C-alpha cells in the first residue's frame, strides 16, 4: 500500500492532502486547508501499517498537522485516523481531532471532532 | 515548550511515551502502551506548536503510532490530539482514535475513542 | 422544525430511525439498525433545540438508543448527537459515540465513534 | 442499577446531573452546566441498559440536554455516552459530543468531543 498511499489527495471541503509513504509506515507530506484559520501548505507526518492484512481489510493509518507555517498560527492541531481502502475507487476515510491551546477554564470546549474521506479525484 | 515537552511521559493506564520535541514543531520518539495488542516499543511521529499563545493557553499537538513493530501487527492506528500544559504538574491532556483495518462492511466499527492524560511522573 | 424532523428516516447503512419531535424540544421514537448486535426496534429518546436560529443555520438535536429490547442486550448504548438541515434535500447529519458495559480494565476500549447521515429517501 | 444509577450527580466541571433512571431503561431529569452558554436547569433524557452484565461489568447509558430553556438558547445540544459503575465510589463515565447548529459553510466546525466523570460526591 506504499504505492497506493504516497501521492495527492483531495477531501470533501476542497481540501488537499499531498503524502509520501515510506516502505517503513512512515507518512510525511503537506496539508492545505480549504477551510479555517489557515492559508498555504502545512507539514504534516504520520504513521501507517506496512504489512496490513490482505483478507480486503483497509490500511490502518493517522497523521498530524498542526496549524503554523510561515503565514499564519491558528494555535491548533488537527490529528485524522482512519484506514486507506485501494482500488479504482481509492479512498482514505477519516476520522479527526481538532484541538486549539486554550486557557485551563476553557479546556472543556478545546476539541472539535469531524471526518474527512480523501480520493484521489478532486 | 520545546524543553518542557521533550522527555518521558506517562499516562493513566501506565503507558510510556518518549518524544523529541524539534525546534521546527517536530515530535519523534516511541510509545510503549500498557494494554491492549502491544508490545515493546512503536514509532511516533507528529506535530506540534512551536510558538504558542504566552496568555497562559495550552500548546497544542498531536502524535500518532501505528501499531506494527518487529513484535506485532495490530493492524491499527492512534492518534493523540490534545495540549501540553507546562508547570510543576506538566501535563499532555489527550483525546484519542484508534482506527483498526477492517472490511468495508465493519467500517462502523472501526474507531475506538478515548482520552489519556500524561504526566512527568508515574 | 417540529414538523421537519418528525417521520421517517434512512441513514447510509440502511437503518431506520422513526421519531415524533414534540412542541417543547422532545424526542421519541424508535431505532432499527441494518449493522450490528440488533434486531428489530429499539426505544430511543432526545431532545433538539425546538426554536433555532433563523440565519440558515442547522437544528442542534441529539438522541439516545440503549441496544436492550425483547429480542437482544448488546450491552451497549449510542448516542447521536448533530443537526437536522430542512429543504427538498432535508437531512440529519450526526456523530455518534456507542459506550459497551465492561470491566473497568476493558474501559479503555469501550467507546466507538462514528458518523452517520439520514435522509428522508432511503 | 435502576437504584443505584437515580439520583443526583456531579462531574469534575462542577455541573449537576439530576437524574431518574425507569424500571425500563428510561433516563429523564435536569442538567445544570457550571461552564458555557447556560444557566439554571434544562431537560435531559436518555437510555440505559436495564439488565447489565453480572460479571462487574459497567451499565451502559446515554443521555441528550438540548441547551435551551426559559433563560437562554445556546443553539447546541450535548450527547453524553458512558457507563455506570456501582459501588462505594460509584461513577459515571462518560464521553461527550457538542454540536451547535451552524451554516452548511461552518458545519466541519460544529461538533465539539469531551469527557466527564460524574460521582455521588461534588
Ligand atoms: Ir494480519
Ligand atoms: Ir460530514
Ligand atoms: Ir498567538
Ligand atoms: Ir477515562
Ligand atoms: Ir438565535
Ligand atoms: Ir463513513
Ligand atoms: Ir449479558
Ligand atoms: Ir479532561
Amino acid at each position: 500500500d506504499e504505492a497506493g498511499i504516497t501521492g495527492t489527495w483531495y477531501n470533501q471541503l476542497g481540501s488537499t492532502f499531498i503524502v509520501t509513504a515510506g516502505a517503513d509506515g512512515a507518512l510525511t507530506g503537506t496539508y492545505e486547508s480549504a477551510v479555517g484559520n489557515a492559508e498555504s501548505r502545512y507539514v504534516l507526518t504520520g504513521r501507517y501499517d506496512s504489512a496490513p492484512a490482505t483478507d480486503g481489510s483497509g490500511t490502518a493509518l493517522g497523521w498530524t498537522v498542526a496549524w503554523k507555517n510561515n503565514y499564519r498560527n491558528a494555535h491548533s492541531a488537527t490529528t485524522w485516523s482512519g484506514q486507506y481502502v485501494g482500488g479504482a475507487e481509492a479512498r482514505i476515510n477519516t476520522q479527526w481531532l481538532l484541538t486549539a491551546g486554550t486557557t485551563e477554564a476553557n479546556a472543556w470546549k478545546s476539541t472539535l471532532v469531524g471526518h474527512d474521506t480523501f480520493t484521489k479525484v478532486k
